[PDB]
């Protein structure tokens, strides 16, 4: 389960994809729990990028896929609850909670995230997740930045 | 007391759609937010809280939320005690369903240390009747703290 924060909009539509791009992203999200870089990479354009901002950016489609793969080595998504999704000028935004589990220790933690996606022809030409890395490491005892 | 350590210039990221347009206010609420951003460099909580509704909240997600206008101002004012906005740059602004989104860079100075850092922020704003009923900034707190030696957590 994921209880929904008091501050989450009570507009019934703020959770639902409103546009094509948004449907995609929501699906991509749904596909994240596959924990499969090779599968996930599909949503991406050739000319793309990716970054969990506390960590370094990955440019180009195969870097992106490779970063994904390496992450999936120590951790796995158990759940993605997306509270708000919105869009303007070709970028899509998601406020969600990712339930991530750390493979080495088995502990999981509910990470508060706000991501931006850049799409071009339904192709993810960009993906950037903003969150606090430290409280995650501390929770599941899995360091990722020295 | 330490001298003021060298502000770092704001870089246009490889991914920041030049374009912009994409960084311009396309809607009324957006123009409001863009204006609120402008106000932040005033480092004046009194100026800022007048953008808020009574039913409102404020949270830097690595830090505790403030609910209610009264708690919001205490938070804002408290931050301005140890910290100061030198600049804010918004690459991407957008909006749907009553929420505005800003992908921006915050240039902050730690008052006690004189040191400066550029925080990569993605923040979301909820508005109502033209007033901020919610404000949440997402970023990594540790990389900021270490950069300028201002531990804030707890
Ligand atoms: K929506
Ligand atoms: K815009
Ligand atoms: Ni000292
Ligand atoms: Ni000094």
């Amino acid at each position: 389960k994921i209880e929904q924060p008091r501050w989450a909009s009570k507009d019934s539509a703020a959770g639902a994809a409103s546009t094509p791009d948004e449907k995609i992203v929501l699906e991509f999200m749904d596909a994240l729990t596959s924990n499969d870089a090779a599968k996930l990479i599909e949503y991406f354009a050739e000319d793309t990028m990716y970054q969990n901002m506390p960590l370094p950016p990955a440019y180009g489609r195969d870097a992106v896929e490779q970063t994904l793969a390496g992450l999936f080595t120590v951790m796995s998504y158990d759940a993605v609850e997306t509270f708000h999704i919105g869009s303007s000028n070709g970028l899509v935004y998601t406020e969600r909670v990712d339930v991530l589990r750390a493979l080495p220790t088995g502990k999981s933690y509910n990470v508060s995230v706000l991501g931006v996606f850049q799409l071009t022809e339904g192709k993810i030409t960009g993906w950037r997740d903003y969150f606090d890395l430290r409280e995650f490491e501390e929770a599941v005892d899995l360091p990722l930045r020295g």
